[PDB]
């Protein structure tokens, strides 16, 4: 069982962006994931003064996207069905401003052309990360611009980096909440590529494939993490009466209908590794993005089964890549 | 590991409803679950000639409902935000007819009154159960009427009963698909009551809390069940290039917004016990029903945490009741 | 001249249900038959006189891509599939969804009870609440849906009090001012582009013509005229707060699922021109947009009449006019 | 007399962006000021002359329950929250969502950078694409949103070319027939019931008056008149296929989340009376319905004008008229 990373008690009343001369820092995290996915770049920037940050997935050619905004408390901008970038950030709704920095930078690179087919489309989503620190600094336009400027192919900074600087899990009680991070994972199968990026700031906890609670809801009195349902059920017996933001990027061609159902499938699959999930208190948002490079076969058979090669199959594989990313964030 | 229940190869071309004098049978299943939930009755009927059936949850007072029709291939009638009954049936879209039998019977009990506030509201959902047998018999109006007539308080027939007669799991290849059943579970916590009813006919498999595949995708060549993702990933490496219908019934008062988010949360939670889930091939539909009898406290604290008594907490508990029901169906 | 009143009259209580009668389906002929040319689409309308109530079925045996826009607050819908062999529109409130089950079973029997995936017969159904306009509880049952399918023929539609429109009515600020409507259809061919609109207006609101005149619903027998409901509503607020329409649009033009869904929303909203108010909490307004996928639009949208003149939006605008014509036929 | 033309003119390429200019926000005054009495609601409108483009902000410091009806096919939306302290409407296509970020930051600073849940300042923003109506790439940026908030006052709205309406335009079958619109507002008080409509029509379609006359958009300089787009569309099909509006409705009447959501849909659909076509694939039509939760409706819906005359549907019908008035002010 990993050592605790308790976030500690809230400290509200701290300084905001106006109080500082804020210098973006290129986030490196605890280690770098390297992968091969041409046409996809990732940048991450933070302000130490928060600490808080933004992570940007840049696909300069633009890519078809489906959004599954399933949570009860979503903070989303754009949510477009085609994107040049996805911006994930802390700072609650204020952090949507980071995406404006990305949009503006992309407009400038386009030489301020504004034809419909030239509009640069950025979708952004946010986590509330203010309870995990004692400043009011947030990802502003300048920080989103920096994250884009820092974007490079084939690298992702794991852990406390970008949007994951002050992400945290397990919010039955803030005395038991632990810092998470951001995470990524990548698989290549034949010509198929799947990249998962996640910033888990859940009300729930991170759970591994054995069912062990590995991050969140850590009680310093016991030295042990608990699945929230044990707290909830005892709370009811006593008293009645007395957000995760994520992206899956693939190169497989999917129709709008397939892509949208793929998004829903992968997003629901994350209730395996984050529990509870999709709650009223969460603003869970998944972006499913395809670069539309590889055709699935017209018929779905293989030696492994009559119905084995299709978008559902891809969704099941992508679900595993995403669980791996969640576990990297919690590590 | 449980003994296999392989469904076997499709047999299309069999007789339909017209070929028989169809006698409804009161379904008893393998065993009866007994529970205490005043105002809620359950009836289950089948035709042996299918075998196929319908299961009806009757709440004569009517109850607030949210529907989460999350699957790609849903077969739903009504989907109302207030219901006197929920009808779950086999027979694919033809089995929606069983719900008409329930509606008509309720109209007759109301003495054919038709004022707005007197309309009897039945929501129905279906599974495709024709690949698991060799007739075209389906749950018709007469069978829905019978299921309602057989409804009694505080009993549920587990296993091959009602809508679960010919339910099956694990559909990467039909040579590895196994018969499931229907299942229920019940918990009472203080004054709070939660009943889960499920009819798993998934493309995916049933998974227990340890991560063991316990029903579906059984290979007679090996004697072992496999998680579908192992088949899918190898299929991709080789070739590129070379429904669950459910209800959660509770007595806790929830606003329409809370109830709807509760539905989404519990439904996503079922991706723990059914994998994959919410796929394009599935018509997954969950009804969340409240009899609106018990208030949650106005503030959410307990000795177990500051945020421990609320609708999210209820959703986490209900999720466990539903997983128990799924495992009963697969037993 | 203003249209003569067709007041529905007061609600009547205690009336019998289906099995009180030996119910024979009647092939509905309405006031007039619309004739049109659209191979692959058949319309059947059946009623029970004892209601009076009925069902109208659109049968497209090839199956057709469909978008559903269930925009009202009080929708009664079954199936709502993205691909359909038939659409069933019926009276009887939620009980009338049973008529669609009759259509489904009849189609299953035509397929010799085959049940493979590619042969599942898909029927979407929607209903109106028509019990305030008569004094029985008879509803469109499985037998009536079956009969409407059996009566379906290409190129004909019975206007007026026929099928699902038999007891449709409009203008429900007060039941003393509610008038019987009917069902309606209209058809246009532009080259080989074909657009068929079918509507069963049972609105809370009233039917309005292109000049803005209220022509069916909210007839005040004390004044002899119809005025817009908003006059009643605004007067009611000053006093007391002191200081369903089911429809289908069928076309032969290929539209992607995304285009077709937006087309549905556009055409459905356009009906707030002819029905006012519309899309209210009290309404179960449901439109089915169906394409038989026969004709492509040009790859680029230009013509002599503009750079953006030939596209799904353009088709939506044309279809919206066909639908308004259909609404006015229902109210006529 | 038919209105004089306000043709937008052809698209112009190569124009500069924000930092090419020393951009000073200007408080927009429009052609005329609407004055009204609705304490708790403030409106600010700011523009950059160098665009010309602008933003219009509705500030409700108590916070207000909101329903969003993002019905168009090409929506540009940020937040879309069910509870808002401000609504920001802006030009600049998706880039103009940045104006809302300026509003959010300004509100955060008024709260002394407090960040507890109950103090998060929630701003929903929507945009129009206004770059075809001018020859720069200037957009509403964070500074302009901040300025529009700072300029917000109760009881005033600048009609016409002001705020987000500075470069709004209508009628886009062909750009040679597109006309500048503006923004518009209307207000009614019925007792102590208050209804404010704000609209920024940038439609593909045209603005239509209550008589059915096209009054802004699709002006053909070769004929000197405006006709409905459907005439162009139908002619285009015969030839080539041979054989955004952003808006808010604010009221003080308490509505549950369910009523408020249906109210939004009803009022939004009603705008297809004044804007035609509407809700098209080409439009990003987004309506915000906001209630300040001050007045209850009576528990039962009766009055002298009918049994079902005082309810959220009634309120929706009245609000729909206020909105049509606002649309006509924008087109005037």
């Amino acid at each position: 069982d990993p050592a605790p990373r308790l976030a500690g008690p809230p400290v509200f009343g701290g300084p905001g962006n106006d109080a500082f001369d804020l210098a973006p820092v290129r986030s490196t995290g605890r280690e770098m994931l390297r992968f091969d996915f041409p046409g996809v770049s990732i940048g991450a920037a933070h302000y130490e003064e928060g600490p808080t940050g933004a992570t940007v997935i840049h696909i300069p050619a633009g890519a078809r996207t489906a959004v599954d905004a399933r949570g009860g408390a979503v903070g989303l901008s754009g949510g477009y069905d085609f994107n040049h970038a996805i911006c994930l950030a802390g700072g609650a709704g204020y952090g949507l401003e980071a995406g404006a920095g990305v949009s503006r930078a992309l407009l400038e690179r386009l030489e301020h052309r504004t034809g419909f087919a030239e509009l640069q489309l950025v979708s952004s989503a946010v986590i509330y990360d203010f309870s995990a620190r004692s400043t009011a600094v947030y990802p502003d336009k300048a920080l989103g611009r920096a994250a884009l400027e820092f974007a490079v192919p084939g690298e992702f900074p794991q852990g406390r980096a970008g949007a994951g600087m002050s992400a945290s899990a397990g919010k039955v009680d803030w005395d038991r909440t632990e810092i998470t991070g951001q995470g990524a994972a990548f698989r290549r199968l034949g010509d198929v590529r799947i990249l998962a990026v996640v910033v888990p700031n859940p009300v729930g906890v991170i759970v591994d494939r054995a069912g062990t609670v590995v991050r969140g809801n850590y009680d310093a009195q016991t030295g042990v993490r608990r699945h929230p349902v044990f707290d909830y059920q005892e709370a009811f017996a006593e008293q009645v009466p007395p957000t995760t933001i994520s992206a899956i990027v693939t190169n497989v061609r999917m129709s709008p209908v397939e892509l949208n159902q793929f998004a829903k499938q992968v997003h629901s699959s994350m209730h395996r590794g984050i529990q509870p999930f999709h709650t009223d208190m969460d603003g869970d948002t998944l972006f499913a993005v395809t670069t539309d490079e590889i055709d699935l076969p017209t018929t779905p058979g293989s030696s492994r089964g009559r119905l084995s090669v299709n978008a559902t199959a891809l969704g099941a594989i992508a679900s595993e890549v995403m669980w791996d990313a969640v576990l990297e964030a919690g590590k």
